[PDB]
């Protein structure tokens, strides 16, 4: 999506 959020991207990594 155009817009990245959290969650998809989270600190996990």
């Amino acid at each position: 999506e155009l817009y990245e959020n959290k969650p998809r991207r989270p600190y996990i990594l």
